[PDB]
């Protein structure tokens, strides 16, 4: 009796975000296409927590319906790699869906044009996806003893798609629940899934229309998903998608983006230039 | 009903290298320590092999009965990637077994000094063990239109051992199994191991005491294994073991060694230097 859909939707949310959450499930979660299309949760790690905080989640649960309790899980504000993990291993198990879109509570995604978007690939551009903003020279963070036992793997980090939101499909979150037991953690729940994809047949797909990296590039008419959103950021674009059918009041590019160039080494992936959002 | 041994042996070997085979048996796979200690074959694919060929196969099993004949695997000289999977995945199904050697047919292994090493590791250093000649600045092949579908991860290869020699405990293997299906082939089988195990909480361990580049470094009297042996070379250590104990009639350092410097980028994880065999 599994829950189906085409695209899964998996927010990471704390337990005590409750509010964010309220304001999420009332605009981009909400517009979510037609019954069959998506399959949207919370997901909220409540290992650890007592009677009054599991209590209010319980009731949450009852009144809206969109949590994903782990109950093995410790929810955690410094790293979301177990919970990432964690999370995807349940989607493997427990729903049948074709892709699924990682997001955070600082996300705003139009689940509309992704829908459409995915639905539009051919077989062979939905094989193996993994879709969304990468980065190929990414700093790696200073190393102590520990790098003994966990080698640093290259000069920057193995490409990955940034956490602001992502997109895999379903054959790629079976294997990560497959090898479950063997995956390594790095500092950060993105860095440690592009990681975890490196050995794969896989069809890392670079688009500009992320707007996931750790700064917002501005407001594009063009993003599927944009993070570091603000609950007043969600409102208003919220309100002009339903007013003008557009994303952003006023497109503004605070930011340059880059276009990820699979031809060179990747360290030398990620001019930025003018004329991308 | 299934063999068991501490250490598995896999020397990679193409169907028609019956002779080469011949002096292995004869030498270095024929000192493989009390029974129960080892277990070792030859991997051959069959694939694609007509009736002759195959029923040479077949007569050389019936009398030295140490060939893995692997049905579904195709031989090629060009790239051993397929084969190490398909030998390994095919190992973990069958064979119960703590460690395995991966070998060449020009490898020489010193089959009861891994034994005796292996053996006297406690548990921390054996879990998970990834043990060989690593290198971090590997470097990578000039690239294609193939490169869109399959990005270059890293400006160097990722952190890998050389493929004249390595051993892998039998944890690793089975994920390898587990994943087998996921798996990308890089251009040669050793390159293509260490991406595997990538993301996967690995314990790697550079040795010096393996000589397993493309080009060995000379004779040392504590190599366990050493690499691009010739039939004759393999004689005369076989026959300096059995004389006096040792390895090598003169000890000769050819080229420089390393050790690997984990606490670096990889690309500055080995400068050659003397003192290191
Ligand atoms: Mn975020
Ligand atoms: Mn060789």
């Amino acid at each position: 009796a599994r829950a189906a859909a085409f695209l899964a939707v998996l927010v990471a949310s704390a337990p005590r975000a409750a509010e964010r959450r309220s304001v999420i499930r009332s605009t981009w979660l909400a517009r979510r296409g037609a019954p069959g299309d998506v399959w949207a949760r919370f997901a909220v790690g409540t290992a650890g927590l007592g009677a009054e905080e599991r209590r209010a989640l319980e009731r949450e649960q009852a009144r809206h319906g969109d949590l994903l309790l782990l109950p093995a899980l410790r929810d955690a504000y410094e790293n979301l790699t177990a919970k990432v993990l964690a999370m995807l291993a349940w989607l493997d198990e427990h729903v049948a869906f074709e892709f699924v879109l990682k997001a955070d509570d600082d996300s705003f995604a139009r689940l509309d044009a992704l829908l459409a978007e995915l639905r539009a690939r051919e077989p062979a551009r939905r094989r193996r996806l993994y879709w969304g903003f990468f980065s190929g020279r990414g700093r790696v963070k200073p190393g102590g003893r520990w790098r003994e036992a966990a080698w640093q793997l290259c000069d920057y980090y193995l490409p990955y798609a940034l956490g602001g939101g992502y997109v895999l499909s379903a054959d790629l979150v079976h294997y990560l629940r497959l090898s479950r037991d063997y995956l390594r953690a790095w500092h950060s729940e993105d860095v440690s899934l592009g990681a975890w994809l490196a050995p794969v047949d896989v069809q890392r797909e670079h688009d500009p229309r992320f707007d996931t990296e750790y700064r917002s590039r501005g407001c594009s008419n063009q993003y599927l998903v944009t993070h570091k959103q603000s609950l007043e950021d969600m409102l208003e674009k919220h309100a002009t998608l339903a007013r003008e059918g557009r994303l952003c009041k006023r497109e503004v590019q605070l930011r340059l983006s880059y276009v990820y160039d699979w031809s060179a080494p990747p360290s030398q992936c990620c001019q930025r230039r003018e004329g991308i959002p």
